[PDB]
């Protein structure tokens, strides 16, 4: 009805305030402040808010304590991931963030950090979202967009124990190249070896800067033009945005199970979202290694802490600007439908069910995205927030990708003569996991003078959580389904292939879950598939 | 029949040039500590018997606050009737260890009653930092013990306080060795560095020792100990009427509240030292409410890693010979049946394989104890040592009954014979070992006013690592104490107190709770 509040890229807050129009960058800085500043008791304040994602949990103790045949995931947050609810279920936490920043600067509007613009592939992060200080009122201030320190601790109150969920008052939030697992003796330990290796911040900044440039690259960053090849998570934002319909543009479950059963590969928003969460929270892009372990163990790492860094609204602002543009360019600005009883619209699936769902139910658009409430005291569904301007009183301005053009078709696009078909992998076998892990799928092709070509065919990141578990024996079993294309490689090479995959894991985090992490991700033989022609 | 003996005498025949006896010994403990933590007869796998590694109940645990009971993951049996012989048997086992490298070696007891630990606390071979054995310079195995694997429940993400890490090294008053967590480890280390010398450390623990001994602060001449101390408790445990009341304090304690007098089970004294070498001052009360010194001797969970408890373990068998010796007990026990202390859910609760509500008697299997044939031992295997074990206790103190032992425990004349009840502390929530001090002031009508000790009772018991807030052990606390020291027309003036040193939930962040709570306490006090 009313004309929509514009949601602007952070970057271009940044220039206006570079050129003396202060007052946009300045409100904003001065709401995060203010939410900040409130009680952990208040709904609003930014420790309630970045708590309702991941931890504090709830949990099922009944489960909890169930045996090995038994047991099976449960997420005590409240975040949606792996499942249909992934893109609205974040468009209201956002939102819903952006309703307590207004309690504090009226009509102020949470802007987006654009991943995928110009500044982001060449420079990296935005210094306002990195920079230690800020002047506000002429007073030099801690930039509250940096970090967040803890007014309270993360910690089940249980006598006697103490985990890796756990983190105490005056925690603060870091990014990589640093760790934050802190709840253990050893992941103590392991933090503080860890980060006795990166005591300088600017450097810091320029390692973090550099691998995210070179996630977004797919490659390490040459200067110059800045150049994504298809591999990169540039190319994978430009990907999700042709998905063919919202069942498999919401979500890694949906999206896994569509490749299997479908020519060509669909990329969900879920996947180059996942991405960022890993660049930012510790995983190095990395090379051509057979594995490797990412120590820096940084809140936006896993889903577990995440949310109290407040990059994760910056990051998820642009990740929910996406999915807006994704409904304009598909014809679902007013209007979603969820494949029936398809992978992804349950609540087991994947993380598992959040508090009060219960295992086999069905996740649809009727579903409430708790804990958030209209003025009602009635429970948000995905049905009211379909359409931001009409519903939700906002739109997003201009940036990166809101057109599909023909240069963008194009770096999709297979080059002739390389192959147009897929490469399936399955080690279905053991996932004992704890944490985040990224795949990486490369073929080499030995010809006849004994020369080795090596193909990168991309990579997968699985955004997972840490785990507290109280049997040894089963931690959560999961399907590793993974595609990739195969269109890095000449068609005639594909059968010469000899096919890898790289892991990069956290390796428990942890000295004494490290020796079956050298030895048992090694012990793991992935079949390998090529399917069809297209 | 071989003779176990005084390790102060084999310390002084060693001063006077005969070392095979102490080297023997020394040699037996360095080759057991050597041996790999999955062979039975390692010092870590003997260790490991008494308390941690556990193994649990994982249904129990989850249980309720209003459902959930507890229960001993250890196989040592504590607060019941198999106190004696479940320990008789385990030093037993660890002597036959002993063996396996130094054929025919006797374990011996630590006389922590001779006139030697009066006056000087520990005996220094069990302190000394150094060993000479085959003229070489080896570390004293005697000293503490380094673990060769993590005690760890090897659950990923998770630490509790029960769990230590490889090379964890024992510790003793002064020290904290509470370290599974990051808020124990960082209070462990902080406790730790105000304990930063060796030498002063041993002579803190030596005083302290003493101290709990003699019933007050140690003087300089011959050591008078007082009704008060952990001599006299000692000396009242060899006049229990019967086994069942020697044998326990959950028994001792319900005799207590039915019958004139008191019984001083033999398992009370033995608490007291655990507390003295684990982290206990007995002059706390005059300090603060917490002992922040976390020792593995000062609770079951990892006592048993600490080569004293064994030392100590051969003085307690002995004083059990002893009782049965002056008693006639040396070839049959009885058992008052259903009396408090003959069930499994008693005290520290079930041990591993017993159920709640299950009966403890003489046929009962001492877990994980089996004989040469693969069968368990039992307390029938195990009463009279000579006879069915083939060894016997040398010469040490307390082994007579006295008229100097008798006018210690005896009421001087126009003082009370009466006795204190303390109780009105119900449910009191169970972290970690815990002590009572009982004190009486009487105010004349002229307004002076006396002040009388009246004793001390000290708790034995465990870390506990729970699953939700209000799911610890309830207990309810009873405490008997006489009235000998106050003159008989004082006693219907008297405003009784009790002080507590507690360990303040293990944490700092459990301690203002555990603080205020205590504080808190109005107890009832009534005078037979
Ligand atoms: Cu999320
Ligand atoms: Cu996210
Ligand atoms: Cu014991
Ligand atoms: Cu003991
Ligand atoms: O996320
Ligand atoms: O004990």
């Amino acid at each position: 009805v009313n004309a929509p509040r514009v949601r602007r890229s952070v970057r271009d807050l940044q220039k206006r305030y570079d050129n003396g129009e202060k007052k946009p960058l300045e409100d904003l800085v001065r709401a995060w402040v203010g939410i900040q500043a409130l009680p952990p008791s208040d709904p609003k304040s930014f420790f309630a808010l970045g708590g309702y994602h991941g931890e504090p949990f709830q949990y099922r103790k009944p489960v909890d304590a169930l045996p090995q045949d038994d047991i099976y995931p449960y997420w005590g947050g409240y975040c949606n991931h792996g499942n249909v609810l992934f893109p609205t279920w974040h468009r209201m936490y956002v939102y819903k963030l952006e309703e307590a920043l207004q309690s504090i600067v009226p009509g102020v509007s949470m802007p987006f950090w654009d991943e995928t613009d110009e500044y982001t592939l060449k420079h990296g992060i935005p210094s306002i979202l990195t920079q230690e200080k800020f002047e506000l009122d002429g007073k030099q201030i801690d930039n509250p967009l940096r970090s967040f320190v803890l007014p309270v601790a993360l910690s089940d109150r249980l006598p006697g124990d103490g985990n890796i969920y756990e983190k105490p008052k005056g925690y603060v939030t870091v990014r990589y190249p640093l760790s934050g697992l802190v709840g253990t003796p050893e992941a103590l330990e392991q933090t503080k070896i860890h980060n006795a290796k990166f005591p300088l911040p600017e450097k810091n900044t320029e390692l973090l800067n550099s691998n995210v440039r070179a996630w977004l690259k797919g490659d390490s960053p040459t200067p110059g033009d800045p150049d994504p090849t298809r591999n990169g998570v540039y190319a994978k934002y430009v990907r999700c945005l042709s998905a063919p319909n919202y069942t498999v543009f919401s979500n890694t479950t949906s999206a896994s199970v569509w490749n299997s059963s479908n020519p060509g590969l669909v990329t969900p928003v879920e996947s180059p979202h996942n991405d960022i969460h890993l660049a930012v929270g510790g995983f190095d892009y990395g090379g051509d290694e057979i594995g490797q372990i990412a120590g820096a163990n940084g809140d936006m790492g896993e889903n577990n802490t995440a949310g109290m860094d407040p990059i994760f609204f910056f990051h998820h602002c642009n990740v929910d600007r996406m999915f807006w543009v994704w409904q304009k360019q598909t014809g679902h600005t007013d209007r979603l439908d969820i494949i029936r009883n398809y992978p992804g619209t349950n609540a087991s699936d994947s993380q598992g069910p959040t508090p009060g769902f219960a295992p086999g139910e069905s996740l649809n658009l009727t579903t409430p995205l708790n804990p958030f409430k209209k003025a009602s005291g009635e429970a948000y569904t995905s049905e009211d927030c379909i359409n931001i301007e009409r519903q939700l009183g906002f739109t997003y301005g201009p940036g990166s990708l809101d057109d599909a053009t023909p240069e963008l078709k194009s770096l999709l696009a297979v080059p002739s003569g390389n192959s147009t078909k897929k490469l399936t992998v399955t080690g279905i076998d053991r996932a004992q996991i704890q944490g985040s892990f990224i795949m990486k799928a490369y073929a080499s092709v030995t010809d006849a003078n004994g020369k080795t070509r090596e193909y990168y065919l991309g990579h997968k990141s699985i955004l997972s959580r840490w785990n507290v578990v109280q049997c040894a024996n089963c931690l959560t079993h999961l399907d590793i389904v993974a595609h990739f294309p195969l269109s890095a490689m000449p068609a005639d090479d594909v059968p010469k292939a000899k096919f890898r995959v790289e892991f990069i894991h956290r390796g428990g985090g942890v000295p004494s879950a490290a020796k079956a992490a050298i030895d048992k991700v090694s012990a793991l033989q992935p079949k390998f598939e090529v399917s069809d022609k297209l």
